[PDB]
């Protein structure tokens, strides 16, 4: 059974269009451990503060994932896109 978001055309689509799509290469377990939420943020809150914290989780995430400075110089993309993402 579907938690949420039961068949939307684009669930786990969208955010694989933009975060891995350069910044984490290609299967891993690790960073697809929040690229499973990321399709049940989708209605989190509203389509602006949901989509926007599903893009949130992966740039944190990718710390884990073999970063140490992704924070900072990327915040251009998340405080800078809505001083919230």
């Amino acid at each position: 059974g579907h938690s949420k978001m039961s068949d939307v055309k684009c669930t786990s689509v969208v955010l694989l269009s933009v975060l891995q799509q350069l910044r984490v290469e290609s299967s891993s377990k690790l960073w697809a451990q929040c690229v499973q939420l990321h399709n049940d943020i989708l209605l989190a809150k509203d389509t602006t503060e949901a989509f926007e914290k599903m893009v949130s989780l992966l740039s944190v995430l990718l710390s884990m994932q073999g970063a140490v400075d992704i924070n900072r110089l990327c915040e251009e993309m998340l405080d800078n896109r809505a001083t919230l993402q």
